[PDB]
């Protein structure tokens, strides 16, 4: 067998970040990666037609200081996603251009309803601890409802309910009826709230990495050299003896003092454990699916939308549209003009039956309607990735919690099992679901092991991160009216 | 490689029934079983204090003709669970004895609400095809709500909502907010409806096997000889070549024409697939958890409850009660007096933290109160099994579907993947979740392979079963008033219209 200090299962950002921290501390680490590549739910494709394109995770933004710091250390730079010109909200077959993060609403009743919806999501989030959402005062009540039930109670207008539904679908690649209200409200709150999570400028979608996000994992693999073993799916972990034994599908055996599991929680099912996992983890890893998304990038000769004072952001309501949300994917130089779109949740399942060429046609025709331009019908290239088909991801962007699961099983997610510690973005407390969360969790799991070895004190397990000098955060603000305008039933109680 | 016609993954009733059918038809079969035993979600413990006891699946009843025929062919016999004396409904800290399958309800408004609840569950069920629940006219609407939401709409009394909640918890070992309304409605309908599923006499809980249900799987293993390989967990299936390659954890390779996967759907995750599974199955197997239950058997010197004219059945509502349902588990000879109880859904998670001795004490104290009997505090022995801890089951009794999953992913549950066919009780269309469904699915999977091999025509894949001569099925009947009495909102409409 191959002996080392720590085996890290999974060579995504989380596993790589954990392995780098342990390596830098002087431990001998091995990373066992199932695929013939690193990066996991990140994947940057290079060819002459696109130069490079993120087909998985791409965006980073203010308050995501760990990913920004790690990438900077590895020699990467960011550029801003184009938001110079107007955004579009396409509603009932018409495009309404706008500025600022939220589409305007003109009907006074609809206005009150929309304002109340966003405000209430943040009000509720303030009572949910980031590190322990199951300790929310109404944890059980909120966990036993779906997001669909919550939106049905909160939204007096169909307009607000359709936009709220789109929000859930885009944020967590799942249907409102599939997900726990508690979990979803935690998810938003732990990215800094509604404004921060939905915003391009000053939010989660502000920036991309020059040359692609895949470079984070690739460049850590570059540092680690042959410590990274590709095409080594872990099948078996045995903790009955002095050292932990980790076996791969290609018949290799690794021996270590500790293990970090840096895979999505449910993919723990692909590993046979000796002794068996404790009851609560055994059942938890069957209760935590990942969402469904096809990421699609359509290329054009020029970023023609800019000529009509549109930035390329489209927010597209309704069942018929294949794609509910787009961003401009053009490179910083104004070349490789492109629109990135997501085919979300049930639509990913529905439209996966089509051919690549059939999806291209539907997207181009949609974009022609929304951008009001025949130029959208003349694509020069197309790339896509359906994450639902990946054996070693399970989906994208991340794991969702159905009703009842987070309160009953959430405490087990990052609880060590003897000498196995748990990384992965699902275990983060700030931007869980994102590349930022992957870094937080990997570095925390690594430091749990450093503490178990006696190398650092307990109070160094969780570590704050200085703010990025390159991507500083501006405060999230609200207006007096936003804070104090009544809800729809509030206006009725006054009548 | 060890060569054969068909590799069956899993030695539970479904895999063993499939293997038997294939073997009897002249094929060479191998059964690869992860555990050191066959039976899976069935397990019959034997020791001198209990003689034998079913710690997993136990009950069979009228309309479950496949398991009865299989068991009979293997030389097994049934006996009737004791329902001679009165049942007990324990609610708000008091016990109310009764006869008939449902506790009687006296308050007229509450009676209308209860009657409408059960009626409506069956009414909705009739809209749902047993073999394609996603084809129900309102499949989407019903699949996008939980059972909690449906009970909140349907039940105009707390009395009905509480009993309905216990019904869901007991039937599918899951909370009302955890499960899809469409899936639960399908599940009940495919067992023959509310009366059949809840009943002891004339229903699902009527009988047990003399000597334990584990004998079904054991006796098939005896017939198959060394074709059953114990402690062979499957880790890898490769369909890239002419013959299917199946690899086990202990480093053996098996080569076959076809494979039957006879394991719970989510446990497919423990196998690495080459090529990868198609998208819909890849995601489906991450979306289908099993329920949570501890099965607990408390032994006594005598079946003392019978002397108070109680049969041993207790239907126990309330958060403080660890166990919501009991049955008399005394042997047919009248010795090894015992009460079987289930600790359900969240309570299985909550009470797992205690010791065995602490759980025994809580159960005895509950039974003493419910039975009004100090004798319940004098147990002579205890056995239990927490199915939540089983790596190779995932839970019990069966797989549940959360909201939204059955309409999006249900169609791939028994869809073949190249040369892999799918058995397991989860893929049945009649008593899915039960030993019966395991037999149906195993035999159906085997015959899919026989059809693929050109050995039988397509119309023999699905095969009806003759009614048991030993366990005749009384029909499910209603009264005129049961059919036509209004719901609570229907009564309110009638009142509004009169007064107009
Ligand atoms: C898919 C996706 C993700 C995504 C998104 C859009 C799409 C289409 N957009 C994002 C965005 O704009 N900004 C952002 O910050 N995140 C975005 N996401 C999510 C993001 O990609 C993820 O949060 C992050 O990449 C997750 O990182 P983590 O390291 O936690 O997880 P992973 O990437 O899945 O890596 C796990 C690795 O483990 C390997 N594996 C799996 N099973 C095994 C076994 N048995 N043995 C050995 N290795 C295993 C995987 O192959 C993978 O490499
Ligand atoms: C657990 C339980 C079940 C149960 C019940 C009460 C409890 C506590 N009460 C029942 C009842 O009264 N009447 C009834 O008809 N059913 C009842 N249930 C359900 C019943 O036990 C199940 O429906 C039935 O036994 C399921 O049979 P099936 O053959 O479909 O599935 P299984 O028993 O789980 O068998 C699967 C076998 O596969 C093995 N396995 C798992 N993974 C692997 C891998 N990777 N490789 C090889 N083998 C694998 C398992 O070990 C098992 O033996
Ligand atoms: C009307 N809707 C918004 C449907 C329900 C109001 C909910 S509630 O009446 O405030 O409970
Ligand atoms: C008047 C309000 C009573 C609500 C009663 N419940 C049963 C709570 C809801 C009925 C829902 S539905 O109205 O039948 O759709
Ligand atoms: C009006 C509006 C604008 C942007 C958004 N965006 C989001 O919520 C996003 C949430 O998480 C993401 C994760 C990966 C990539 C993109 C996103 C979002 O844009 C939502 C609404 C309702
Ligand atoms: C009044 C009453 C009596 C029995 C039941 N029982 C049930 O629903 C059961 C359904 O599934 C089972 C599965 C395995 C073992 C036992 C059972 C039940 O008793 C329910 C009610 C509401």
């Amino acid at each position: 067998s191959n002996k080392c200090d720590v085996v890290v299962v999974g060579g995504g950002i989380s596993g790589m970040a954990a392995a780098k921290l342990l390596h830098d501390s002087g431990l001998n680490v091995v990373v066992l990666e199932a695929r013939d590549r690193v990066g996991g739910r990140t994947y940057t494709l290079r060819n002459q037609k696109v130069k490079y394109v993120d087909l998985g995770g791409s965006y980073v933004g203010p308050t995501q200081n760990r990913i920004l710091r790690l990438a900077k250390e590895l020699g990467l730079e960011t550029y801003k996603v184009n938001e110079v010109e107007r955004l579009i909200h396409h509603v009932k077959g018409k495009s309404y251009p706008f500025r600022g993060p939220f589409p305007p609403v003109w009907n006074p009743i609809t206005y009150l309803d929309h304002n109340n919806f966003w405000r209430t999501m943040d009000d509720m989030g303030r009572e949910i601890p980031s590190d322990a959402p199951w300790k929310a005062p109404l944890a059980e009540e909120w966990d036993n409802m779906t997001m669909k039930e919550l939106l049905d109670k909160l939204c007096w207008t169909e307009s607000a309910k359709q936009l709220a539904t789109l929000f859930v679908n885009l944020c967590v690649t799942a249907e409102t009826h599939e997900v726990s209200a508690l979990w979803f409200l935690w998810y938003v709150k732990q990215c800094g709230g509604t404004t921060r999570i939905i915003s391009t400028t000053n939010g989660g979608q502000e920036r991309k990495f020059v040359g692609g996000s895949g470079q984070v994992s690739e460049r850590i693999m570059d540092l680690l050299g042959d410590r990274v073993k590709l095409e080594r799916p872990v099948i078996y972990i045995d903790q009955t003896r002095e050292n932990v034994l980790v076996e791969t599908l290609n018949h290799e055996m690794y021996e270590a003092k500790y293990v970090i599991s840096a895979i999505p929680p449910t993919l723990g099912m692909k590993i046979h454990f000796n002794p068996p996992l404790p009851m609560m983890r055994n059942q938890m890893i069957t209760r935590v699916p990942l969402g469904s998304v096809i990421k699609c990038i359509v290329y054009y000769k020029e970023p023609f939308w800019r000529k009509k004072d549109y930035c390329g952001t489209m927010i597209i309501d309704g069942e018929e549209a294949p794609v509910a949300y787009t961003l401009d994917d053009t490179k910083p130089e104004g070349n490789y003009a492109a629109i990135m779109g997501f085919i979300l949740a049930h639509k990913a399942r529905k439209l996966a039956r089509l051919t690549k060429e059939e999806r291209l046609k539907k997207l181009c025709e949609l974009y022609a309607k929304v951008l009001g331009s025949l130029e959208a019908l003349e694509p020069v290239h197309y790339e896509e990735k359906n994450w639902c088909e990946e054996q070693y991801s399970g989906g994208c962007y991340t794991t969702y919690f159905p009703p009842g699961i987070l309160t009953q099983y959430g405490r087990v997610l990052r609880q060590p099992v003897d000498r196995i510690y748990f990384a992965g973005t699902e275990t983060a407390t700030h931007w869980s679901g994102y590349m930022e969360g992957a870094v937080e969790a990997g570095e925390r799991a690594a430091r749990e092991i450093l503490h178990a070895m006696g190398k650092i004190p307990e109070d160094e397990i969780w570590q704050s991160e200085p703010e990025s000098v390159d991507v500083p955060a501006q405060p999230i603000t609200t207006t007096f009216l936003e804070r104090h305008l009544p809800s729809v039933p509030g206006l009725l109680r006054l009548i």
